């Protein structure tokens, strides 16, 4: 019943999350770009079995070791629909739902960063939230694919979550995704207080994530474009008029694409 959820560091600001039953000892993995720190957990665990694989995007950070996993493992993999998955067992729309070592997830369908990026929820009185490049620890991911409408509509799926979900996103950004922040709203009291306990977490190689959406409400600029001072930072940085929540989050995105 008990799922422990620890981070496997990759590449250079990767993390391969990997949910754990210790009970029936069968664990799962998210975005796995890199096998090889799969298979030496797996190694050093011989008794464990790896069961599913979920994947939110198809970037190579995210699939590299997805192949050589399966064929290692013959673990489920799970995929978004219309986008290219290795190996991919079950093509994930909007609105459906999976079982992942018991526990239900829901697959929201977030366009931005890729056309066919997914999500997983899991609801419980502590919500689960693995939105891989989607939302960031107070930042988003870029457009590689996506408009900023579509992306904008994605994080503000993912706002309306509950406060206390988990957010298990996929980079080490968020040291970097703060000082963006201070540059949006340098009085914002709580973003202030977050970048100086994010600075020691890192100066110890501390990791920063799982966050919570309560704090991301709060700090998150990509989260706030409807905030007083937001829409007026984001009008002082093009010299325009943006008149719509999505014409903020478009300016926003584009500043830090820069920044
Ligand atoms: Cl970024
Ligand atoms: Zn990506
Ligand atoms: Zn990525």
């Amino acid at each position: 019943g008990m799922i422990q959820i620890d981070a496997l560091p990759a590449f250079n600001d990767n993390y391969i999350w990997l949910l754990q039953d210790a009970t029936s000892r069968r664990c799962a993995v998210v975005d796995p770009g890199d096998a090889k720190p799969v298979e030496a957990w797996l190694a050093a665990h011989p008794d464990w079995r790896l069961s599913d694989i979920l994947v939110t995007h198809h970037h190579h950070d995210h699939v590299g070791g997805v192949a050589a996993l399966k064929e290692l493992t013959g673990a489920r993999v799970l995929g978004p629909a219309n986008e290219k998955i290795p190996a991919r067992d079950l093509a994930l729309e909007d609105g459906e739902r999976v079982e992942v070592l018991g526990l239900v997830f829901e697959i929201f369908h977030v366009p931005g960063h890729t056309l066919g990026h997914i999500a997983y929820y899991h609801p419980a009185e502590t919500p689960l939230l693995f939105c891989g490049d989607t939302l960031f620890a107070a930042g988003c991911g870029r457009l590689f694919e996506g408009t900023p409408a579509q992306m904008h509509h994605s994080l503000a799926r993912l706002a309306a979550l509950p406060a206390n979900t988990r957010v298990y996103c996929t980079h080490e950004y968020t040291l970097s995704n703060l000082r963006f922040a201070l540059a949006v709203e340098p009085d914002n009291a709580a973003l202030r207080e977050r970048f100086e306990e994010a600075t020691r977490l890192r100066e110890r190689d501390r990791i920063t994530l799982p966050s919570e959406i309560s704090l991301e409400l709060s700090t998150n600029p990509f989260l706030r474009v409807s905030e007083n001072s937001v829409k007026k930072k984001a009008d002082q940085r093009s010299g325009q008029q943006n008149r719509t929540p999505e014409e903020v989050f478009a300016v926003l995105r584009a500043w830090k694409d820069q920044f």
